[PDB]
């Protein structure tokens, strides 16, 4: 089955200790975006991918575990087509006006302070976004997000948190 | 004089829009550490130099003007020397051991499950951290503790955020 061949990819790549560090992610995301040129990136590199994983790592075991994975693999696929449809100028990058569009089709409402700050952050100087950049950024966001969430599950619209929390919150991203 | 001759390397540096974006401080940083082969680095990449930017940014111009880029400048001067004289082993790193003190002695108190989580996202699967990687984590982490800090001047010890204020804040650095 689906399910079957992919418990097996990941016990695959994760090698050794059983989990998937960043090198093995950033190798086999490579490799991967490699098989689809519509999707334009001058490549994962080490540090992007460590930012994912740590990200990603919610038992901190520094690396990711199969769900980890799984949950991070199934978010590219989506994030993956919402990309393409969006890059309706077929420039294989997300362009300044096509961004919007694309996050809120992804699940992320934002205002447009905020988008004008990922813009800033993950676009170049030309205002466009590739494909690593793209993936980072949702990982991150999507990360972010759930985040505070979870700190505020009375709502408030508000998360309190001291020196340490805060420090593990932004550090290991 | 010296003061002189700095601003005069930052208005070359900065170009056109006079200020330092992300492009053109990674090959500033790169030329740089070049001429240092006592600091082992794969160098600075592309997504590294755009969160020391960001996070530098407090204008958000999206790049660094004068001051931004000169506090940036004399922290990776001092940083630099504090890595040097730290790496006891001369192995060109900074090692599991040696990273306390050298953070310490850059003024950061961190506990045991801080260093860890610094290990687990900056450091190699050897427990080694690279020239490039100990700068982009003490400007991030001295630019985290600013940000805690002017968010609680009334130092209870906690501070309390919006989810706009929190992704401002995780998502551009
Ligand atoms: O072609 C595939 O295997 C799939 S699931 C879609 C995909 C496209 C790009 C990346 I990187 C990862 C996954
Ligand atoms: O040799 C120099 O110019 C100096 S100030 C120290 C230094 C060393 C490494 C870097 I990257 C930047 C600055
Ligand atoms: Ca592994
Ligand atoms: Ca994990
Ligand atoms: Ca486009
Ligand atoms: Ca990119
Ligand atoms: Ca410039
Ligand atoms: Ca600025
Ligand atoms: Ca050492
Ligand atoms: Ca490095």
């Amino acid at each position: 089955e689906e399910v079957r061949q992919f418990r097996r990819l990941f016990a695959q790549l994760a090698g050794d200790d059983m989990e998937v560090s960043a090198t093995e992610l950033m190798n086999i995301l490579n490799k991967v975006v490699t098989r689809h040129p519509d999707l334009k990136t001058d490549g994962f590199g080490i540090d992007t991918c460590r930012s994912m994983v740590a990200v990603m790592d919610s038992d901190t075991t520094g690396k990711l575990g199969f769900e980890e994975f799984k949950y991070l693999w199934n978010n590219i696929k989506k994030w993956q087509a919402i990309y393409k449809q969006f890059d309706v100028d077929r420039s294989g990058t997300i362009g300044s006006s096509e961004l919007p569009g694309a996050f809120e089709a992804a699940g992320f409402h934002l205002n447009e302070h905020l988008y004008s700050m990922i813009i800033r952050r993950y676009s170049d100087e030309g205002g466009n976004m590739d494909f690593d950049n793209f993936i980072s950024c949702l990982v991150r966001l999507d990360a972010m997000f759930r985040a505070f969430k979870s700190l505020d599950k009375d709502g408030t619209g508000q998360i309190q948190v001291n020196i340490q929390e805060w420090l593990q919150l932004t550090m290991y991203s």
